[PDB]
DNA sequence: CGACTTGATGAGATTAGACTG
DNA sequence: CAGTCTAATCTCATCAAGTCG
DNA sequence: CGACTTGATGAGATTAGACTG
DNA sequence: CAGTCTAATCTCATCAAGTCG
């Protein structure tokens, strides 16, 4: 294959600089800069593609939507205890269905003092961790 | 199993805007609009899961690092006539060998003119479109 | 005309060589 | 040394000129 | 103390019901 | 009708409290 350039210190900053003005340059663009900064064209086309993939993947990766976010996360549920005689039932039920529908489910909610919600919950950590 | 919710136009509404002050709220605000529009909870996180997903998937998908181009894109590269005879000859080599290194490359370009640039090209597409 | 052909670009994986911490 | 960087090479897909009956 | 256990969250595929154009 | 949308269900990975000798 061919032979691995290396960029002096003012060929990257030009690179840089002209990437920032418009990262799709035409040929004439491209051309202008070979010539100035001493390279062939083809080499800048290549780093500009190159350059053009870091940046998209490296943006895809880190930036979101919203606004990020000034502060600390909001408060989180409290940890639910779930006794010794919750537990037993759960286990119960969990040992002849695996998949509880919603109304299996709001069953062992009204026999736990459970709210539905933290029953589905359990039986999707029950799953994760006993296969 | 389950039963699919409707929105009212209003809810929507609602649910809509309190994603725009913060898109992941803590149980304590979740409950706060669960109650102020008459719906469980466990419902708006889903639909706060819901709403995260679609966003954050239809941003990597669409949005950009760089301010995006405000006109029309610089020009590209005029297509380059081959002569037969270039072709011919490039024909005989890709039959030989049809991942040439750089040095048969600049090789071909010394014997049709061509840059070597374009020679590139030109078995990278020849194979695209020649098994 | 469209069909077919074939340079030119883009994106996005991949490799391998230099260079660190 | 792995971990990182990134020029260099692929394929794949496609746009945009070109040559056909 | 850490090891081990186990609620609680998020991301991000996946699925299926309702409804269009 | 497929195509779109999106409420509802998963695994997977992981953070964050909890029970232990
Ligand atoms: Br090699």
């Amino acid at each position: 294959r061919r032979r691995r350039l290396v960029w002096t210190p003012s060929q990257s900053e030009a690179l840089r600089a002209c990437f920032e003005r418009n990262p799709y340059p035409g040929i004439a663009t491209r051309e202008r800069l070979a010539q100035a900064i001493g390279i062939p064209e083809p080499r800048v086309q290549i780093w500009f593609q190159n350059e053009r993939s870091r940046q998209l993947r490296q943006h895809r990766r880190e930036s979101r939507p919203w606004p990020g976010r000034r502060g600390p996360p909001e408060g989180r549920r409290k940890r639910t205890a779930v006794t010794g005689s919750q537990t037993a039932l759960l286990l119960r039920a969990f040992e002849k269905d695996r998949f509880p529908g919603i109304a299996a489910r709001e069953e062992l909610a009204r026999e736990t003092g459970l709210p539905e919600s933290r029953i589905q919950i359990w039986f999707q950590n029950r799953r994760a961790r006993h296969p």
